[PDB]
């Protein structure tokens, strides 16, 4: 049961995000870990089979019911 977002750039990362563990702690964190910022990343979930572009994200959404996809972000 963990969610698959991958870091900007090009990177698959997947950690356990059970209880309710909004994008916001999940990217906070690993954007931290970093040294980025949520001003410049933005969220972007994986193409439900659509044209050829990331869809968008909400910067609230539940991780821990998006689990067996995987989530992305990049510099907005």
């Amino acid at each position: 049961n963990t969610i698959r977002v991958f870091l900007p750039n090009k990177q698959r990362t997947v950690v356990n995000v059970r209880n309710g563990m909004s994008l916001h702690d999940c990217l906070m964190k690993a954007l931290k870990v970093r040294g980025l910022q949520p001003e410049c990343c933005a969220v972007f979930r994986l193409l439900q089979e659509h044209k050829g572009k990331k869809a968008r994200l909400d910067w609230n959404t539940d991780a821990a019911s998006l689990i067996g996809e995987e989530l992305q972000v990049d510099f907005l």
